């Protein structure tokens, strides 16, 4: 019931399609997400943000909570998967999730290895929500409510520096982005 | 400065001294804190509760953010350490610490290995708080403010079952406490 999250061109985004996540602020903004490595942990892959304004990484697909339900909507759990064109280097799942918490960094990052479907306790870390960023692009929100007796961090998604690389955390600011179809999702709106 | 927390002879607790953690709810309330062990796991030890309401478990002592300030006062974060009278089981800690998620149970568990000091991002999980839980005792309640700008849980401590063993975990539902000083040595000022 909730508003559909629209893509750069206005269009209501459709779960199963591909879509480039990329930072609503260009320049220093950086560009999209894609998959990463930490040389001290390679895998599972991690998420982090192209510093280029026009890499936009590697597309990612939504999976509804309601599997029924075609559309994306603001404020609603969902899974969220890359969904890479070439082989892959890790066997390890490309589902985001909360990792635990980084005693070395003080944040939650967001990795990868989630798990699709299920919501559950099991499956709690694997739960987002896209929300509105005000009159600019939209944010990642990690305030899973598939378990209502489950105790859960309740966080936008902000962008931070590690180890040379651009990563996603839990934090108090959040960056925005916009979703842009992919080519495979751009067929599906031509004859 | 916030109000003293107070024990059950009404006097206010102090950084360095033993108390006996024991449930305000007697009967199947059941009795005090302990230091115990799953079948899988040995070490770290993990926070238990005793069934028998006549047995207060293993002491705890308090230890302030300020090292300076030596009165235990509500609404500010602590560590909370054992201090068993028999032999170690482990090399780790026995300092109380929030667990990583436990995918298994959905649980926030209580668990030691924690770290004393620093107040820093590094011991976060190492900071609890104790709040008076309207007339029936005290509550435990994670909630660390040593580090303004991580993110953090924010929650209650209570009590559940699981593998046989009371366990404390953050939830919804506080479960009260009462401090019982645990010796009766002199009352030395520090
Ligand atoms: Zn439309
Ligand atoms: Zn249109
Ligand atoms: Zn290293
Ligand atoms: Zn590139
Ligand atoms: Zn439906
Ligand atoms: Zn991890
Ligand atoms: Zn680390
Ligand atoms: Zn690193
Ligand atoms: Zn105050
Ligand atoms: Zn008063
Ligand atoms: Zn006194
Ligand atoms: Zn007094
Ligand atoms: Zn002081
Ligand atoms: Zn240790
Ligand atoms: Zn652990
Ligand atoms: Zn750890
Ligand atoms: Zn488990
Ligand atoms: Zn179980």
């Amino acid at each position: 019931k909730n508003e559909p999250v629209l893509d750069t061109d206005g269009d209501e985004l459709r779960a199963g399609e591909q879509y480039y996540v990329v930072s609503a602020i260009w320049g220093a903004g950086g560009g999209g997400l894609a998959l990463g490595r930490l040389t001290d942990q390679k895998c599972p892959e991690i998420v982090v943000q192209r510093r280029s304004d026009l890499d936009y990484g590697t597309p990612v697909v939504f999976y509804n909570l309601d599997t029924k339900d075609d559309i994306v909507r603001r404020s609603t759990d969902l899974n969220i998967q890359f969904v890479p064109i070439r082989d892959r280097l890790c066997l390890t799942s490309t589902v985001w999730k909360i990792d635990d918490y980084d005693t070395s960094t003080g944040k939650w990052w967001v990795t990868t290895d989630g798990v699709i479907g299920n919501p559950s306790p099991q499956t709690l870390q694997s739960w987002f929500k896209i929300e509105k960023s005000g009159n600019l692009g939209y944010k990642f929100n990690f305030c899973p409510s598939v378990c209502e007796s489950c105790v859960t961090l309740c966080n936008d998604i902000g962008r931070y520096g590690h180890d040379g690389q651009i990563r996603l955390a839990l934090g108090e600011n959040a960056w925005p982005f916009v979703f842009k179809k992919a080519s495979s999702t751009i067929k599906q709106v031509v004859n």
